[PDB]
């Protein structure tokens, strides 16, 4: 579009491209995302739009702000403010010596503030993971890119259920939470089934005791191997008691069990929440 100059590609996703860019009119600097739009959704735009309405509508410090939408020459820009970096950037830059633990406590609460105000607002983000998590100088930290990873996938997702809750965002953030504190991704599959695998071998294998209906999920297998649960003081060290009760809470197979963002805030691992600078 006219009125935006490219500066560089900042990311890619399945739906788009975003860049960082110039808005020509207002002099700021933004992150532009370039959807191509399917004749399929032109000729029935009513969902897309309600969605989009949805994302445009979010106000909170810890969500990314969607400026403003265009839709021409078959395409959809989404026009949204722009952060310097990411994290999964500052986790590797942050490699050698691990991000302190205030700053760690402080993201995840702030993360947790975003999500109790999407899922309040009947919003997902579906698809959380570090680089999609942007920080700024400040402290803080905000949701960005609502919805290939599958490291963070939630696993009723997995196990093919359509029709899934916010607890999918809770499970996504619980991995992203884990890898911040080890300094190692909690569950790097690389295929679907040895993602499921992976979360299995950790967590043991869900059976009807644990996850009540699990055994009727559409891509569950009886075959599935049995694997026990191994203990969360092997999986997160040398994060404290109150961290690893926490993450054990927002890792429940049972998406019903699983703590919510509202539920998170409250855990005593905030009690000596701060916010520091990076
Ligand atoms: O938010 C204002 C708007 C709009 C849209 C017009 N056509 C659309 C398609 Cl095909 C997809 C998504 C959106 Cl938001 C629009
Ligand atoms: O689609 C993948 C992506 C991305 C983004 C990278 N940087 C961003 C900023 Cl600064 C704002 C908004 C988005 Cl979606 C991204």
């Amino acid at each position: 579009m006219e009125n935006f100059q490219k500066v560089e590609k900042i990311g890619e996703g399945t739906y788009g491209v975003v860049y960082k860019a110039r808005n020509k009119l207002t002099g700021e600097v933004v992150a532009l995302k370039k959807i191509r739009l399917d004749t399929e959704t032109e000729g029935v735009p009513s969902t897309a739009i309600r969605e989009i309405s949805l994302l445009k509508e979010l106000n909170h410090p810890n969500i990314v702000k969607l400026l403003d939408v265009i839709h021409t020459e078959n395409k959809l820009y989404l026009v949204f403010e722009f952060l310097h970096q990411d994290l999964k950037k500052f986790m590797d830059a942050s490699a050698l010596t691990g991000i302190p633990l205030p700053l760690i406590k402080s993201y995840l609460f702030q993360l947790l503030q975003g999500l109790a105000f999407c899922h309040s607002h009947r919003v997902l983000h579906r698809d959380l993971k570090p680089q999609n998590l942007l920080i700024n100088t400040e402290g803080a930290i905000k949701l960005a890119d609502f919805g290939v990873t599958l490291w963070y996938r939630a696993p009723e997702i997995l196990l093919g259920c359509k029709y899934y809750s916010t607890a999918v965002d809770i499970w996504s953030l619980g991995c992203i939470f884990a890898e911040m504190v080890t300094r190692r991704a909690l569950f790097p599959g690389d295929s679907e089934i040895d993602q499921l695998f992976r979360i299995f071998r950790t967590l043991g294998t869900p059976d009807e005791v644990v996850w009540p209906g699990v055994t009727s999920m559409p891509d569950y297998k009886p075959s599935f191997p049995k694997w026990a649960r191994q203990d969360f003081s092997k999986v997160v060290p040398p994060l404290d008691e109150d961290g690893r009760s926490l993450l054990s809470q927002m890792l429940h197979y049972d998406p019903n069990k699983r703590i919510s963002a509202k539920a998170a805030l409250a855990h005593p691992f905030f009690q000596d929440v701060t916010k520091p600078v990076p």
